[PDB]
């Protein structure tokens, strides 16, 4: 994730407007809306927390968990640090971002601070639901002047995607205020 950290903008677009810090959520939720497709209820719930995270959780199967045969580590600790540009970008960019996975009847739990793990992805309970949640800050180090989340620039993407993607739910939640949407063609 070095070269992402090395030149921010040129990833996941300008620093300082906004831009960039908006489309943090974005790259997130079209990995959500993928997922979602894959599965039989077919919803993602976007929340804006009032401490200025983010997070999208979805229903589908769960991404994979399993050790990847060449990187030594998870599947999905491999998708969260080696480079639509990829959730990665997001990741390397976020002061904290939290994984949880539930899959094949296990909830799996992971911490990462500016792309680095805290832990291997490890085995927390049991659950008998299925899907996938990311929950990251975006770092104030790199997102400047623009810190904030703006609900109606994420509230207008996601009305487009709705359209685009006919069958999913799409929930949004703003924990600040309590304002909500709910997008569904
Ligand atoms: C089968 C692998 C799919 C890759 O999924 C992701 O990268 C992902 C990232 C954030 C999410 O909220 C969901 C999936």
């Amino acid at each position: 994730l070095d070269a992402v950290r090395k030149r921010p903008g040129m990833y996941i677009g300008d620093t300082d407007d906004g831009t960039g810090l908006h489309h943090m959520v974005f790259e997130v939720v079209d990995n959500a809306i993928d997922e979602a497709l894959a599965g039989h209820c077919k919803e993602i719930i976007v929340t804006i927390h009032a401490d200025n995270s983010v997070s999208v959780q979805d229903d589908g199967r769960g991404i994979p968990t399993g050790i990847h045969p060449e990187e030594g580590v998870s599947a999905a600790e491999v998708i969260m640090t080696v480079l639509g540009v990829g959730v990665s970008v997001v990741n390397a960019l976020s002061q904290k971002l939290e994984l949880v996975i539930q899959r094949e009847g296990k909830i799996h739990r992971q911490i990462y601070e500016h792309g680095v793990p805290q832990a291997p992805l490890a085995v927390t309970g049991e659950t008998e639901k299925t899907g996938t949640m990311v929950r990251f800050w975006p770092s104030l180090e790199t997102f400047t002047n623009v810190t904030e989340f703006e609900y109606e620039i994420l509230a207008k993407r996601l009305r487009e995607l709705s359209f685009l993607n006919s069958g999913v739910s799409i929930r949004l939640r703003d924990k600040r205020d309590g304002k909500e949407d709910h997008f569904h063609y």
